[PDB]
């Protein structure tokens, strides 16, 4: 169980539901995410989750148990994530680094 | 060519820069893709382009020669695309439809 | 329209079907995509298919308006796709390098 | 720590490295894979490592870790990852089935 820090921007869809929309799906799992202690930020590709890798890619692992739990008999996941010894860098510092240099 | 909308959120990396900090090319491919007509939208994570299927794929296949003529050796991407039948629906419409359900 | 050549890994699922099995609509694609005359491998996760970056990504389109053409009303796909000025490689070679640098 | 059974496929990349040439680090991390019980195949655009949630998220940490260990800075992955309740499925039944729907 690694724990380095970790940012991670998961893309989560159920497969098998009668309808293709699952608008459902996403606010259920999203509720969970915000229900944990790590910082999370949600977008219209995903929802972006950073902190020590056990404790991150643990709390996705929930996220598809509880899907399970919930009815959902099976999900497909797409997980971006990376890891870096030079600095600490959350997904806000991220993205304010890039919006300075694109007015620069 | 096929010309069916479409959402794509793409993440884009150069490989064997000398250097793990890379927001000059992030910073150099978002002034390019915020440039294009088509509807972007930046976050931590990568940035999300919508439009008929030829004109996205074409953007990023863009980026990516871009790249290069800029001096980067190797781009990676990840590309996360959906297309559906059933209803008209934009990045914003997206995540609308998600923080409502929030709420309730 | 790009034409850089590319090599593109695509994992293709439907959203919203009646059912967890998709191996019907995987059988579909793929015979769609050895119809192509691009050089495609399927392996247990997606498949890989190289050439030009508009015939390729126009390939995935075409795809997925086949899908919906089949009555999937919606798709969902994840490409991992890479472009470099300093040599040709093709998915063979790639994993051909590889396998020769572990025996080592 | 969650323990659902998972097929989780891998591409992990090297960011700020001297070289667009990676096959080092890929030929690095895939024998460090292998030293696993879990069960992994690898194919031209990444590994596909299966088995209980927390063994295989956590050696995906630990490969992390070890890549630091080896001088590298900075790591980006990109993980599909799937769980289901339907059925127990390996990544070879997984194209099994694939192939005999195709001749069929």
């Amino acid at each position: 169980m690694p724990k380095i820090f970790c940012l991670a921007d998961v893309c989560m869809v159920p497969i098998g539901t009668d309808s293709a929309s699952i608008s459902d799906f996403v606010a259920l799992i999203e509720k969970k995410i915000r229900e944990s202690p790590l910082k999370s930020t949600l977008h219209s590709a995903g929802t972006t989750i950073e902190g020590p890798w056990d404790d991150v890619m643990g709390l996705i692992g929930e996220i598809h148990e509880y899907g399970h739990e919930k009815g959902y008999v099976r999900v497909h996941t797409d997980i971006r994530v990376g890891t870096r010894t030079d600095k600490h860098q959350t997904a806000q510092d991220k993205i304010d680094v890039v919006l300075k240099k694109i007015s620069q």
